[PDB]
């Protein structure tokens, strides 16, 4: 249940970019750096930096 802070600008195909406001369900999160987040969808993938997420 986090929020993308920023619209993370990724700029290869695997990181999924998202906008401030968008769904993320959130996985791993260890120090504030890149975790990987999965969309309640079809079941992609994207690193979204955690300093552009943030829990609520």
């Amino acid at each position: 249940t986090f929020v993308a802070l920023y619209d993370y600008e990724s700029r290869t195909e695997t990181d999924l970019s998202f906008k401030k406001g968008e769904r993320l369900q959130i996985v791993n999160n260890t120090e504030g750096d890149w975790w990987l987040a999965h969309s309640l969808t079809t079941g992609q993938t994207g690193y979204i930096p955690s300093n552009y997420v943030a829990p609520s």
